[PDB]
C-alpha cells in the first residue's frame, strides 16, 4: 500500500550512462539490457521509453564522434 514510490530522476549521472551506450549501438535488447539496469540504479521501465523517445527526437543530433 502506498509502496513503489516515485524515486527515478534523470541529470548527468544517468544521462551520461545511456549517453556512451547510443554512440556504440541504436539498437540494443535483453542482452546488455540487463546489465544497464545495475548501471543506472533503477528499474528497467525507465529504461525502454528513454530509446523510444531519443530516436524522434534525435532528427538530425546523432552523429557518432564530431
Amino acid at each position: 500500500m502506498k509502496t513503489t514510490r516515485v524515486r527515478t530522476v534523470l541529470n548527468e549521472k544517468q544521462l551520461h550512462t545511456l549517453r556512451t551506450c547510443y554512440a556504440a549501438n541504436p539498437r540494443p535488447d535483453a542482452l546488455m539490457k540487463e546489465q544497464l539496469v545495475e548501471m543506472t540504479g533503477l528499474s528497467p521501465r525507465v529504461i525502454r521509453v528513454w530509446f523510444q523517445n531519443k530516436r524522434c527526437k534525435d532528427k538530425k543530433r546523432s552523429i557518432m564522434m564530431k
